[PDB]
Order: C-alpha cells, then structure tokens, then sequence
C-alpha cells in the first residue's frame, strides 16, 4: 500500500532508487528463458546423465 501521505506511480517502472527527492524499494528483475519437452526424459532410477 501506498503510505498515508501520497499515492504516485511511474507508468513504466523505474531503474534508480533513489531519485529527485525519494527514495524507493527496487523493482523485481525481468523474467526470462525457456522450456524443452521430450520423451528421453522419462528417467525413473540408478545413475541419470543428461
């Protein structure tokens, strides 16, 4: 929740925590990567390298 005091967003985030007068808790880092699906990993026991 904003503090009592004031409500003030930036409408595309922000890099810096501290600005022109305030400081702010840092923005969480982008997501990013991917997935691969097949067969071959159907592993169940014993030594599995991959």
């Amino acid at each position: 929740d904003f503090p009592k005091g004031s409500e003030k967003w930036w409408p595309f985030g922000y890099t810096k925590i501290c600005n022109a007068s305030t400081v702010l808790p840092a923005l969480p880092k982008a997501r990013l990567g991917c997935s691969i699906s097949s067969k071959l990993l159907k592993l169940s026991e014993g030594t599995r390298d991959i």
